[PDB]
DNA sequence: GACCGGAAGGAAGTG
DNA sequence: CACTTCCTTCCGGTC
């Protein structure tokens, strides 16, 4: 797995609520807990050594790259960049 | 300290400068609890500067170093001491041995 | 001004 | 490459 699709992969499964969810209806979304989720980045990909500011650094490669950008202003928000996540898939 | 490459951090660093009382005057233990304080907090950001080739390092940066360390459980701040953290052996451990 | 933790990104290391 | 590692830098907020 790649670290894109694994986040949303966890939206999807919005039965979880707590841990993240969609803000807006644009790609955006917000970790209500990003040790929760950093942990389950680390879980599934094999490193209990993993945090929010490894977690967060990746996303910042995902600016860069166009996969993903930074809300603005808002908390942990980010949102998805259709662009550069289908030219990956 | 020793263990820790036998066969650079700002842990590893701190210990490193812990370890020899010649250093008292920036920095030194507080108990057998793994609390220290920073005697010349601005004499031991000039030393992690020194060693990362970094002239620019102080205490405002170095600190928010020492602050990442409480997400790993590397150390944690002694509440209401000034300059004054605590080491904890626990998230060493997890960093030197990963224990999943 | 100490202490906090978000948020950016360099830069060498990993598989 | 796809992060990972560990910061360094800057920051507004609260005490």
């Amino acid at each position: 797995i790649q670290l894109w699709q694994f986040l949303l992969e966890l939206l999807s499964d919005s039965a979880n609520a707590s841990c993240i969810t969609w803000e807006g209806t644009n790609g955006e979304f917000k970790m209500t807990d990003p040790d929760e989720v950093a942990r389950r980045w680390g879980e599934r990909k094999s490193k209990p050594n993993m945090n929010y500011d490894k977690l967060s650094r990746a996303l910042r490669y995902y600016y860069d790259k166009n996969i993903m950008t930074k809300v603005h202003g808002k908390r942990y928000a980010y949102k998805f960049d259709f662009h550069g996540i289908a030219q990956a898939l």
